[PDB]
């Protein structure tokens, strides 16, 4: 059961098809029109449906041209309102209808973020996207809001006409708007069966260049250049993911670069992948993001997660074709280095959380829980571990692969449980079931805290990281003056990042040591956003002064929430910039991401 979603589950009706035709207003901060869903009973004598909202107004609800009675339930905490919809005629098993519902968003949706001219990069024009996963697409639109059904859209979006919309789909044409010569209508469609959390919307002053046979880049003018450069990569990880899960199904590969409030490194929405401008270090080393969102055109969108507890199932799958793609493009020891990277974020998420608190299982159970709050970093790296694992002892990552493929070819256009992969892994694995039999299941999957068995990873890229962060912690005083720039001269900016990570699990160091670090390595100069990140957080952690402003202003002028969160509560905790981190959060909270707001408003202790 999917216990996160209020809407009639797939076993009593399926929307096969949405047809949306809406209007952007950005004086009133609301999408208004109808949602047309194409429902099929899954019963016989179906005589009403239940769909999920979220601070929604519902003008009426037609079908077969007339209104029909509809009621809204009492509000279910972050779940939304329920919905219940008479139909005016009893359906048969697999008889389809339309229900065209008119409706209007709150400009508190929290699926969307409404941005003025001043809060982007051009300041003339407003700005609006979406955010969906996972349960904020009932806060757009009348939907069954859950990864359990699969569906299609076509879309017409009208907006002023100085402005671009853009969706999770093939665009279908502009025209003037018939009604308003002052709107263009954009179109839409997504022939692909999705799930709903993958449908997403940007409107703003938007413009394109092209950098692959399938992919064009997409923001604001002055951000154009820069990341046609930095994602000059995507074809060529597209063709390695096409040889690893089979063919690209999705027509288009584009990226969006959406303004920095944008909570998420990457989101996957099919066609267009959103991306922080976080990833524009200027040298192509934050990739590893575009080789993830291009990964879950196969393990996400293709194959879903039934319901938000086996949300694992797509980032664990996803993090290893990821992973595969950089080993393929850089090599094996390489793949083995950001392995290893991961198992280290892994081992901070369980000391965050606790080794015994329930979000550090595998398989979760999200009863009661906004999935928001319950986001990190377990699902990918507790979830790449154990196929990291499972490749280790079934013969290698040949072998792997192959299972990884054919599990792709399996569950395609479907959405499945833990249990359905474990029945698969045990089908193809069927000659080495013995040694399936050898892993402990029930501790993989539903205990806390570290997996019961670490993978073996080659250590040839790491070894320069530790061995420099180890110098670090044991130096004295009287072994400061032997540390100097030249100590980085063979180190990529991936060896400095880990480096940095390694030397933050050890946080605080004195404060002599990251004063002689600033001295000698210049890190405050770098404008590479994780290795800034753990820079500022080693120098708020070991209470440097000197950092709270910079902190303070990385914090706030993006809002990954990767970065945003570990900053404020750093500065939060840090006694000298308690009060400015509190301040900083309250004086900007009406203008940040309705998500982050609330998570960094938890992670303060600020109502
Ligand atoms: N797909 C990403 C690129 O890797 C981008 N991304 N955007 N939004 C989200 C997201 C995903 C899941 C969420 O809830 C859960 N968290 C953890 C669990 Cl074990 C189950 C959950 F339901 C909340 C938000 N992920
Ligand atoms: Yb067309
Ligand atoms: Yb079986
Ligand atoms: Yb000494
Ligand atoms: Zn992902």
């Amino acid at each position: 059961v999917d216990t996160c979603s209020l809407a009639s589950p797939a076993s009593v009706c399926r929307t096969k098809h949405l047809h949306l035709r809406c209007s952007v207003d950005f004086t009133r901060r609301t999408l208004t029109g109808t949602a047309a869903l194409t429902v099929q009973s899954q019963e016989d004598n179906l005589r009403s449906l239940v769909l999920d909202t979220k601070d929604l107004t519902i003008e009426k609800v037609v079908i077969n041209g007339q209104e029909v009675k509809y009621a809204l339930g009492e509000r279910q905490s972050y779940k939304g309102s329920p919905m219940e919809i008479s139909l005016p005629i009893a359906l048969s098993k697999n008889q389809e209808i339309v229900i065209e519902i008119s409706f209007e968003t709150s400009p508190k949706s929290s699926a969307l973020q409404w941005l003025t001219p001043e809060q982007t990069s051009g300041k003339e024009h407003p700005y609006l996207f979406s955010q969906c996963q996972a349960i904020h697409c009932r806060a757009i639109l009348p939907c069954q809001d859950t990864p359990s059904v699969k569906l299609t859209y076509t879309a017409e979006v009208s907006v002023p006409k100085e402005l671009v919309a853009l969706m999770s789909a093939i665009r279908d044409g502009e025209t003037p708007d018939p009604e308003d010569p002052s709107r263009k209508i954009y179109k839409f469609i997504q022939k692909v069966p999705i799930p709903c959390y993958l449908i997403a919307l940007v409107v703003g002053a938007l413009e394109s260049r092209q950098i692959g046979p399938r992919t064009l880049v997409w923001s604001e003018k002055e951000q154009v250049e820069k990341s046609a450069y930095e994602f000059s990569e995507t074809e060529s990880m597209l063709k390695i993911a096409e040889d690893l899960g089979g063919p690209y199904v999705w027509g288009q590969y584009d990226l969006l670069v959406l303004p920095p409030s944008f909570p998420y490194g990457g989101m996957e929405n099919p066609c267009l992948t959103f991306v922080t401008p976080t990833l524009l270090a200027g040298d192509k080393s934050l990739s590893n993001v575009i080789a993830h969102e291009i990964s879950h055109s196969w393990t996400g969108n293709l194959v879903t997660n039934k319901t938000w507890d086996h949300f694992w199932l797509n980032e664990g799958h996803t993090v290893y074709l990821e992973r595969h793609i950089c080993g393929r493009l850089f090599g094996e020891k390489f793949r083995h280095f950001n392995a290893l990277g991961g198992w280290g974020e892994l081992q901070n998420s369980v000391k965050t959380f606790g080794e015994t608190h329930p979000f550090t299982k595998l398989v979760v159970d999200l009863t009661d829980i906004d999935p928001d709050v319950a986001y990190s970093s377990v699902p990918y790296e507790k979830g790449f571990a154990l196929l990291f694992y499972l490749e280790q002892l079934l013969g290698g990552p040949e072998i792997f692969l192959g299972f990884l493929k054919a599990y792709v070819e399996k569950f395609s256009y479907k959405s499945i449980t833990t249990d359905d992969w474990k029945d698969f892994l045990y089908s193809y694995f069927k000659d080495k079931v013995d040694v399936l039999n050898q892993v402990d299941w029930n501790a993989w999957l539903y205990s806390p805290g570290l997996p019961p068995i670490k993978p073996n990873y080659d250590m040839t890229l790491t070894n320069a990281c530790i061995a420099l962060s180890q110098r670090w912690i044991t130096a004295k005083e009287d072994d400061l003056n032997s540390f100097n720039a030249t100590d980085l001269k063979d180190l990529s900016s991936h060896q400095l990042n880990e480096f940095l990570a390694q030397t933050l699990q050890r946080a605080p160091l004195p404060l002599g040591h990251i004063k002689r670090m600033q001295e000698v390595y210049n890190f405050n100069a770098i404008n590479n956003s994780e290795i800034r990140f753990r820079w500022l957080r080693l120098c708020i952690q070991s209470k440097w002064e000197d950092a709270i402003p910079l902190a303070l202003k990385m914090a706030t002028e993006q809002g990954r929430m990767k970065f945003t969160r570990p900053l404020f509560k750093d500065l939060a905790a840090f006694d000298k910039s308690h009060d400015q981190a509190v301040r900083t959060y309250q004086e900007h909270k009406a203008s940040m991401h309705p998500v982050t707001a609330m998570l960094v408003g938890k992670d303060l202790k600020v109502d």
